[PDB]
């Protein structure tokens, strides 16, 4: 059984698309986009957005589980997450792209979430990213490691105010995002302050992406 | 030693000045408190929704929607419960005053309003949402597309839609297809390119416009 | 004041037109509109289930027929719970009115009724039914079979019988054996092939005759 | 060492005689019976659906349509989750094979057949029906009217009507406004006079025509 | 105007001893019990019946709360109602008791109270309180066991590592096991299990199951 | 590679009747029970232990479910882990008695399952299925309870109007109710009550319960 | 039925110990000590601390509905709090006592849980006292005014950390507590920082006080 | 292939630095990290229990300590569960080792440790804790009076005392009467004049002093 994407290079499929991979156990697979072209491939998506159709403000327990299509738009759910983070080290790779046909993205050398807790849960799926490896877009997700996972349920951020419901998404937050891969889908420049997908480093708060997606892939 | 269970009752108590108000609509154990809004249209206004500051978030789950939630003062909801108690025992007539970021007002007025009429229990019935003959204020009639259909929330979907249409207009209401008035959704304070998901009003200023205030009044028959 | 928790309590009140009326059967705290038939037979009576249209399908769960089910005004079940609460602090009349598909009406009353007499906990006890002295109208005396038994639904089996019998009957009823009345089986509307899973009344029609419409009334003493 | 997921498999591993068998769709640690047809159309049949006794009652909740219920050897269900591990990993085609009480038989064909696929979570997405091209057999086409709708439950209502279809059609099924199959509906033994709530294939007998025996079939591919 | 106990009955003018029905919550919701307005004076409210042993009171914590059976014949009245009466008045216990060789017996406790003083019910576990004991035909078995959470084979609350409900087929304010088990199993004569039957140690010993049983109160 | 069965640990090379680990659900977790690998030929998984009486058999249907006690002494498996045992593969019955007379006799069929090619065993309600007996020492009740579900006073699925499972003090596959209840109250030789204590009615009848009891489980 | 203790002075009963009062209505009653010697009496204590037995380190169920004895130590519980307040106007008197055979107290004209909210549990119960006539301690709970009430199951406060945890009680904390009166009974002064019964103004952080009482009565 | 359940097997996996390791007690599916004393007495010491910062606090419910709670680098507790599994399928060695504000080290062994050993199922049992033969390190032997005691927490008191020892000593621990050692009581750093209620270890330094770092280690046989 291939408990992640890479694996799956190794079982002999490198065409990108829809993927079952055992990240629990061979007894329940989740269906995962993997992203087997950019830069050598091998890429675990647990994030992917660009149609605007799925409203990714959702509540805690979505997040856990996930929510979504793997064809299109979808969210592999927190757990999922921390059960690859858990027994492998990782990589992070954020793909990112405006409304005028320019690309970007950053890299973290690793990645985990919830790492070496004896209960996710408990520790609330804490984020950690170390090493960032600069694409075109900035470090916006060095702001928010060790944070954890928040959403207008569930408040764990560090501001008095439920920075989860003032940003319209869920996202590891501090005071408040730098980065809000979550936010409502605004579909261009906004005057409303921090509340779309937001890259702050790349285009600011006031700036929605067209399409975004988070890659995984093996140490 | 007697009780006034709505806010007319308020009214023929003998107090006029609109605010924070005590009103019994379960019993005389325990009350809950309103805003009432004496000045418009003769008074006699029972609120049972305001929003203005933005500050308190309506994206909310179907027991808080129940229940009730926020400050009398300023933003809250009553509760659907409670809503659905002083719509069963007396017949309510329904005005909901709006206001945009550009000092413009509107209203549009629905002479029957009541939350499941008639059902042996609210529950069951999802708290269906039913409004009658419609007289035009500012804005126009969205409310008529919403009557007969369950209260909804990403809690619980009973809209006529295959998706969760609460869930993709960030907010909770009587959805079918979708609404056409969506006055709990999100405060995007203005204009949104994002399609139907703020506070909106259909037929006044589009799906793609937030508005600044919204408060839903109430009056006895 | 006291609140009216019966409908003959309603009758003292003032008011003899039949129609949808509150009554507070737990206490003042919330009502529960109930139907009431002011012209039958002197008046002063409380429908606790009521059925015509065949709209509404009461194939329900336990759960449904404890709290009550469907809307004052057409077809309804008022809720075991209410109903142990009316027969609980005063002693009624049961009234049961029929009528076929052939323009011919029916009834047959009962002395006394009680759900779950002298049970500390109705839930426990399944909310037993008992009925005594029976007055022959156009019908014959099927509910004396079933004085006694619990309430049964599919999702609680509290029949006498090794198979399901509220499954097996399309309805819930306190089951024996099996019913000689199942006045709240599936709305088959006539007659039909079926054994005894229509709304039924033994000693009139028959387990093959499904009746048209069907309200089973209470009044005081 | 090595286990059938499917019931191809279990032609592969060398068995042809159709029966009772054990396949281990989540994985080796639990399997779970089926009954496999290996005789129809060449075999290789997964079935996830049994009736023509009538005996066991279909009109079960949310949880057993989740988990199955049943007996592989007799009328069964084998369970939403099973269904969407088998069509999450491979891709299947659809049959179903009806047989009414006038000695004759029919069915239908879809060459595709999937429960949710491509979901992150079944639960979150209702567990969706997907059904493409479909070859006609004896009956109609009524599935693909159902396809893309959340699995519903007197439980849990998530068709498109204002009603609770699958309570008004003593079933569970993948309601729209309302279905055109009622595979699992009140085994009513024949024709009935009520609308919609029997073993119904509206194309092939309509909605008054209760089917004898009913049966879906899975294959891989 | 309501009554709330049976002692308010005597005031409303009934003496006969039967099924009544008072207000310990309120004026909402009445709860019928059975009155022995016979015994000692009579004025007794009883919260406890058992004969026959038809009814099973092997039953669970919630059951025990909300109380179970007919005012008829067997039943128990909860533990809530109980808690209310003996939360707004102060009240006397008197047990009756009957074998199976045409013998009475009883025992009566001065005090009585169900987590006397305590805010919520819930969280002290329904504690039994009995003080001064006047001695009947049978022994003293219930001051063994003042101060005591109510305990069942859901909810172990009692001082002994096993499960003295489960082990003792029954309910009641268990210590590190029961003096009196009144909810045991009706085993009806003597038995060589130990300690499982309606057993009052003091009067008829561990391996006696008693034929009638029923626990009443009163007004102070 | 991990034993589900006890018949695996024959093959594994222990033969020493004891306590021993089996993984009936999968390698996650196991389960510990106690073996017979000594009467005829051995490989017996045991689901049922009763000796001591001190292990209270008189339990809730989750109790049933999950298993309780201790695979040392007095035990139940717990109906989940013999239900995945009968599902994969095919397993043949023994259960072996004994009274306080020193005296020893038994019973085996051929056929044994745990709501067979069901599936989900709950909605069955753990049905039990036996077929061809072949005589030991006592006669064949179990015969009589093929194809009941397993009751317990919590869940009430035996065909008589009455709770045979609490009238009997027990939890067992009932039907009008048991000639054999093997989880009933541990009374300790003979009774004057009818059919409560641990009853093979063929053997010693229904007013005598016995000492030992034990149902033992083996590969086809 | 006396919802409060006031309509028990007028019901005819002026010597203080345990009484029952109806504030959901005449289905329930609680039972509470009253204070009908202080004052001038018709106090309803909601709060009682003495012996040091009874641990006040409980949860939000436990504070919720109330827990403990009337008769010695005890919380009558938030809820029932805010049923009184919401529907009358009360005065507040906090009764404390050190191990030097000292007594000391503080009264606030206004006091109020969640005022003119729909819904207490929505609100976090918050705690509202107005004017404040000084007696022998300081005035700590100004300080607290405004504040959601917080337990180690609910973080409610605006500090970072969990306020409730490091305090060893429950208040309707701030960044953290100036008067923590359910904290941890250490008995005289004690070494650790701010976790005891403590009034900051009267005795400090580093003293626990040894009796705790908290009055209310009518306008 | 090939899995390590505990951390005796890491050190034959050739792993020797004392630190976070990820071990199978459930299976090869899911492991959970555990901090490792491969330094103390020869290594292989599995830690279930760590406290030094006082950050973490310990008075958390019945749920918690089943699942385990905390960060095994830093002050974290393994589970409940867990630690049953690894007793279950193997005979492991106690010891404890306990540290003061003064600079001073003390510890205790027991040859044997398990968790409601030969246990079919751990909840029933409420997870005994045994222990048999001591040997004595700087501190004394209190747990011995523990054994044989069900896990209590303050929402399951299985403690043998009217009151609830796990409240009244703000922690959780196989309570008897009350504990001789609560290393899982309120860090309150130092002495404290509060009675049995901190980080206690009574036969080394008493009922009135809190220790300042603890943690309970687990070997092979
Ligand atoms: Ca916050
Ligand atoms: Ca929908
Ligand atoms: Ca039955
Ligand atoms: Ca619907
Ligand atoms: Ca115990
Ligand atoms: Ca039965
Ligand atoms: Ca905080
Ligand atoms: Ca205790």
């Amino acid at each position: 059984q291939p408990l992640d994407c890479d694996d799956i290079y190794a079982q002999g499929y490198q065409s990108d698309g829809v993927y079952l991979i055992y990240p629990s156990g061979p007894s329940v697979p989740v269906p995962v986009f993997c992203d087997m072209t950019t830069e050598g491939g091998k890429w675990t998506v647990f994030q992917k957005r660009f149609n605007g159709s799925v409203s990714f403000f959702r509540g805690w327990n979505d997040y856990k589980l996930g929510f979504g299509r793997a064809d299109g738009e979808y969210w592999l759910g927190l757990q999922n997450m921390h059960l690859l983070t858990l027994k492998q080290k990782y990589e992070l790779r954020v793909d990112l792209e405006d409304f005028e046909n320019n690309t970007a993205y950053a890299k973290y050398a690793d990645f985990s979430i919830s790492p070496n807790a004896v209960s996710a849960e408990e520790d609330g799926y804490t984020l950690f990213v170390a090493g960032f490896e600069d694409g075109g877009a900035g470090d916006s997700l060095s702001y928010h490691s060790g944070q954890k996972f928040s959403t207008f349920d569930r408040d764990q951020d560090l501001f008095v105010q439920n920075c989860a419901a003032l940003s319209s998404g869920a996202f590891w937050f501090r005071s408040c995002h730098f980065a809000n891969l979550n936010g409502f889908y605004l579909g261009g420049s906004h005057l409303s302050y921090a509340n779309g997908i937001n890259w702050a480093q790349w285009k600011g708060f006031y700036y929605s992406l067209k399409r975004t997606e988070m890659k995984i892939r093996r140490a």
